[PDB]
C-alpha cells in the first residue's frame, strides 16, 4: 500500500509506454504521481492518459533530460509543488536510428554520445537532484534491456549505453546508500512501444521469447509495473544495486 | 494480499530462521501457511512459535529432504489436508561442520555429497512433489547465499552446494514455466541463525556488511521474508529463474 | 610457449575425438611429457593406439576411476613415483545417465543428481588435492565446462547443475590453493562432436545454433580447447586463477 | 607463442610503466613487428628512449588522439602504408577528469562524464573500424579493463561506468566483426602501480586488498597482462572473443 507516498514518473509517450505500466500499478496502489516529459505531443497523451487513473490532479514538468538546468529546475520545482518524494521511476533512453540500423562498428562517434548522455548520465542527474527531495531516503528504479548484459543483434550503440547504465545504477546504489536511497534497474524483456519501432528485428525477439523463454509468453507493461511497485516500496528494502530480469526467464537460458 | 493463498515453508528451527521471518510476513498478509520440520526438537518448538501468527490452525508435516519417501508422503498429505497450494518457500541446507572451516581441497566425497544432496537436490524434488499441489501454476523460491558465486573464505563446501542451486533453480525455471510455475532464489546477506554459528568466522562477514555493503548495514529475517511475499505473490509474474540479493546492495561491490 | 621439461597429467581420453586428445596433441606438440589416466581398459587400448601418433617416447597409463578415493590417491601417487613432481593437470571428465540429458529436469533422481556431481564436479576437488602433493613449487589445474553450468540450456539438465557445481569449485579450489602457487581454471568449451555428446538431447540443433548465432559464425574444434589448455597450463597465464574462459566462437557473449 | 612476421598496433604508452609498455616488451620479445600510438609529444619521447630496450628495428611511432576521428583515420591509414597489413591491435586508452573522480559519483558532471566515455570507450570503436582495413584475413583487438566495469568499486566513479560501457563495446564488436575473423577481447587488470593510477582515490589501499585477499596473494604486474595479450593476440585464442580475462591473481572470483 502506498498511500501518502509520492513518486515521480519520467518517460510516458503515450498508453504503451512501458512508465505508463509503472503508473497505472503506482495509482492502483493509492500513490500520489508527478509526471516528467520531453516533447509537447507527450505532455498531451499525459493529460489524455489521466483521465483513466485516479490522481486527483495533474502534475506534469517539461523535463529534457538533455540539458542540466532543465532537470535541476524541474525537480526543484517538484519540490515546491508536493514536496518530499519517496522515488523516481526511471523509462528513458534515445539513439539515432542511423547508428542503430548501421553496423556496430560503424557507430559515429556524435551517436554514441548522444546514447550515452540520454540513456544513461541521465539518470546520474536526475538521482542528485531527486536526492534533495528525499531526506529521508527513498527509491530509484531505471529500465534496462538484457542487450547491456549481451551483444543482441540490431540493439548495437543502444547496448552500450545499457551497460552504461547498469554500472550507473551500481555505482549510485554505493554513492547513495548511506543516505538510505535506493537504486535498482528493470530489466523489461521485449514490449511494443513506440521507441521499439527503433531496434531492427524486433518482431523476432518478440517471437524468440515465446517459444524459449522459460514461461513460453512475453511480458507487457504491467508487469514491469508491479516489480516497480516492489522496487518502489518498502518491500524491497535491503535491496539496492540489483537488475530484477522482467521477462518471463530468458536471461536465464541460453 | 495473500488472503486465499497457501503456502508451504520448509525450515523453520527456532524464532531466528530465515524461513520464520519468511512466515511472519506472509502471515501478516493473510495467507494460509504450512510448515514442515526435519526432526522432534523442532517440532516442540514450532508449535510454540505458531501462537505467534494468526493462522488459526497448525499445519504441521516431518519432511527431511533426505529422503524421497518423506517427501513424496508430506506433499501428499499436505495436498490431502489442505488441498492445492499456491508456492513453496525452501529455506533448507547443511553441511558437516568439519568443512565449513579449514581447506575446501580437503573436503570429504561423503560430506560434499551430503551437502549437494540436502542443500541442492532437495529443491528439485520438493518442486516435483509441489507441481503436483500446484495444476494452475504458482511460485517456488529457495534460499542462497553469494558464496554460491563467489569464493568466500569458510563458506567451502557449502559455496559450491549453493553454486549448484542456484543452477537448480534455473532448469526448474526452464521446466516447470510452461505449467505456470515460477522459480527464483533470494541471495541473504549474512543474518545471525542457529545454522550461522556453525559457519567459520560469521561474526566479521557481519561486520564486513556494514562497513562495504552501499546501505552500510546489516539485513534481516524480516527483509528476506518481504522479498519472499514479491516472489510468492502477482507481484513478480513476469520473474523466474531469478536470484534477488536482499544483502544491502552487498553483491554489487567489489 | 615452450613445455620442454614440464609434465602435465591428462584425465579423461577415451578417443581420437575426446576433447583431451585435443589438449595433449597440442602440449605435446610444445614438448611437454604427458601422462594420461583412464577408466575403461577400452580407453587405454584407444590411448596406446593414439600414442603412436604424438612424440611422447613413453607410455604413462594410469587407470583411474575418479569415483574411487583409493583410485586416484594412489595413482596420483604412482605417478609420482614414475614422473616425480607434475606441473598440472588438465580434467576432462564428466558423465550422468542417459535419462537425465533430455525431457525433464523435475524428474531427476537423486541417485542420478548424485552421481554426476561426484564424476562431474567432486573429481576434481580430491584431484587436486593429491596432485598438490606432486606440486610443491605451484603449477596449474585446468578443467573443462560447458555454457550450461551458467545458463539454463534445454536437455543438459542434471549436468548443467553438475557444471555450475565444477565452475564453484574451479572458484573455491583457487582461493584455497593459490596461497601454494596452484592455480586453478576451466575452459567453457563449445559443442564438439565426441562420444559423450551422443548423450546430449539436439546435440547436432546445438553445433547448428553456433554455427548460425555465434559471432564467429563456425564451430570450434579439440585442438582450439588445447591451444586454450596450452595458455592456462603455462606460464603465459601468471596472474590468472578462478577464471572461465570460453571456446566456444564468442556464443556465451551475445543473447 | 611465435609472433615473427606478425605486426601488431599498440596504442596508450606513456612511460616505462604503463600496462601497454608491459605488452610491448612481451610481443617484442616474441619476434613481433610493432607499430606505437601517443597522444602527448613527451610520451613520443618516452618511447623513443623505451625503444632501445627494444629488439624494434625501426621506430613506428604516430600521433593519433582518439578524440579526434581525422587522427584516428589518418592514422591507421599512415600506417598501413608505412608497414602494410596488420594482425592485431592493444587498446591501453582511457581517461576521466580528476574533478570527476575524486567527488561523489552522483555528483559528476554531465561534460565529465562524457569525456570519460569518449576516450576510454568510443574510441575502441573508431579504433576497431579503420583497424579493420588493415586486416583483411582478420586478427584480433584487445582493450584493457578493470574490474570496475563490473562492480561498484569504491572511488572508480565515472570510470566504473566508461569501463561497463567498454565491457559491452567489446561484445558488440566481437558479434560485428566475427564475420570478418576479427576477435576482440578484454583483459581485466588487478591494480598496478602506474601514472594513470594516481587519479584514483585509494589506489594504495587497493593493492593492499589484493595481496592480503586475492587467490594468488600478490599482485600483478605489466609483463603479466602483456602474456595474456600474447595469447589473446595469437591464434592460441582462436575461438575465443568477446572474452574478459582477468589478470588480477584471482581476485574477480572471490568477495
Ligand atoms: N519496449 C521494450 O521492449 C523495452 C525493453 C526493455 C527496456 N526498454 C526501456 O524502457 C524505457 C522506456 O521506453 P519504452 O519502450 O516505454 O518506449 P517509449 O514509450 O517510447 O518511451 C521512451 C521515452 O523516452 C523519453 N525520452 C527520450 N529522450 C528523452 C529526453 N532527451 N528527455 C526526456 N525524455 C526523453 C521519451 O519522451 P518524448 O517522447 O517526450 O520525447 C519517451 O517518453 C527505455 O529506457 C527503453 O530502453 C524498453
Ligand atoms: N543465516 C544466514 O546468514 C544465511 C544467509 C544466506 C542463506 N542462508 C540460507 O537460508 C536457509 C535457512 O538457514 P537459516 O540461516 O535460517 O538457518 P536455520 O534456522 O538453522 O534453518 C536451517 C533449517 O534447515 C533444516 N534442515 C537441515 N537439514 C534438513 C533435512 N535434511 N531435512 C529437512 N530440513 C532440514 C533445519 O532443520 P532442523 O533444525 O530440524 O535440523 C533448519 O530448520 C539455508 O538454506 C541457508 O543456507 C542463510
Ligand atoms: N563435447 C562437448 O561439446 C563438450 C563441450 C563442453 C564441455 N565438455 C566437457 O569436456 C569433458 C570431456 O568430454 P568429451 O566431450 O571429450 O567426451 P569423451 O571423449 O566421451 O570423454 C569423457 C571422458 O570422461 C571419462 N570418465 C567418465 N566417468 C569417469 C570416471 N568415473 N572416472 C574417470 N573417467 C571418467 C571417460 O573415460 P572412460 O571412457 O574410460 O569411462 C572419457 O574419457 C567433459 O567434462 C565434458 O562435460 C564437452
Ligand atoms: N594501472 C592500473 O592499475 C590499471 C588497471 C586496470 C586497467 N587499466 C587500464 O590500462 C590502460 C592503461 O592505463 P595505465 O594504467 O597503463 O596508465 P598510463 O601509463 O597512464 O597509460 C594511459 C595512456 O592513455 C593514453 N590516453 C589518454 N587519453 C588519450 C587520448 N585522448 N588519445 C590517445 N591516448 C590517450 C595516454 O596517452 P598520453 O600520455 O599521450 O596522454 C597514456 O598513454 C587504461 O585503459 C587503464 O584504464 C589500468
Ligand atoms: O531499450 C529497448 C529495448 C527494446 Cl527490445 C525495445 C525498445 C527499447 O527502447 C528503446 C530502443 C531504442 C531507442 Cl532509440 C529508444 C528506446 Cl526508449
Ligand atoms: O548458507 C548460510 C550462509 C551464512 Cl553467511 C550463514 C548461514 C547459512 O546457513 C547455513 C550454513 C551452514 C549450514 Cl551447515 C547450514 C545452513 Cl542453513
Ligand atoms: O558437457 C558436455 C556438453 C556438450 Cl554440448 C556435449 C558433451 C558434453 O559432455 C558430456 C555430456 C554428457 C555426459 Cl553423460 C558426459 C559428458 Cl563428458
Ligand atoms: O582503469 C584504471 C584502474 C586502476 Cl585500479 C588504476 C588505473 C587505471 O587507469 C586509469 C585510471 C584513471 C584515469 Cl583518469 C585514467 C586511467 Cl588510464
Ligand atoms: N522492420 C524493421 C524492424 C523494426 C521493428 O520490427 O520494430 C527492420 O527489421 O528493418
Ligand atoms: N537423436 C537423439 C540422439 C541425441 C544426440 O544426437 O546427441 C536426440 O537428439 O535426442
Ligand atoms: N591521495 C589520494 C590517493 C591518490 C592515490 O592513492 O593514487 C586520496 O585522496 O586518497
Amino acid at each position: 500500500n502506498l498511500e501518502n507516498k509520492t513518486y515521480v514518473i519520467m518517460g510516458i509517450a503515450n498508453k504503451r509506454s512501458i512508465a505508463f505500466g509503472v503508473a497505472k500499478v503506482l495509482d492502483q496502489l493509492g500513490a500520489k504521481l508527478v509526471f516528467t516529459y520531453r516533447k509537447e505531443r507527450s505532455r498531451k497523451e499525459l493529460e489524455k492518459l489521466l483521465e483513466q487513473l485516479n490522481q486527483p490532479e495533474a502534475h506534469l514538468y517539461q523535463i529534457d533530460v538533455q540539458s542540466d538546468e532543465e532537470v535541476i529546475n524541474g525537480f526543484e520545482q517538484i519540490g515546491k509543488d508536493v514536496g518530499n518524494i519517496d522515488g523516481v521511476y526511471h523509462s528513458i533512453a534515445f539513439a539515432n536510428m542511423e547508428d542503430l540500423r548501421g553496423r556496430f562498428s560503424e557507430t559515429s562517434r556524435e551517436g554514441f554520445l548522444l546514447a550515452q548522455d540520454i540513456s544513461s548520465y541521465s539518470l546520474t542527474i536526475v538521482a542528485h537532484e531527486a536526492k534533495k527531495l528525499m531526506p529521508e531516503g527513498g527509491s530509484i528504479v531505471a529500465t534496462t534491456y538484457l542487450g547491456g548484459e549481451f551483444a543482441v543483434q540490431n540493439y548495437n550503440v543502444m547496448g552500450v549505453a545499457k551497460a552504461s547504465l547498469e554500472a550507473n545504477v551500481k555505482y549510485l546504489a554505493l554513492d547513495l546508500g548511506p543516505d538510505n536511497i535506493r537504486v535498482n534497474a528493470i530489466s523489461a524483456g521485449p514490449i511494443r512501444t513506440l521507441s521499439a519501432k527503433g531496434v531492427g528485428g524486433f518482431n523476432t525477439i518478440l517471437k524468440e521469447i515465446e517459444e524459449r523463454a522459460p514461461l513460453k509468453r512475453n511480458v507487457d507493461q504491467v508487469e514491469v509495473g508491479k516489480t516497480a511497485a516492489y522496487l518502489l516500496s518498502d518491500l524491497s528494502s535491503g535491496v539496492t544495486g540489483e537488475n530484477i530480469h522482467v521477462d518471463s526467464g530468458f536471461h536465464a537460458i541460453k
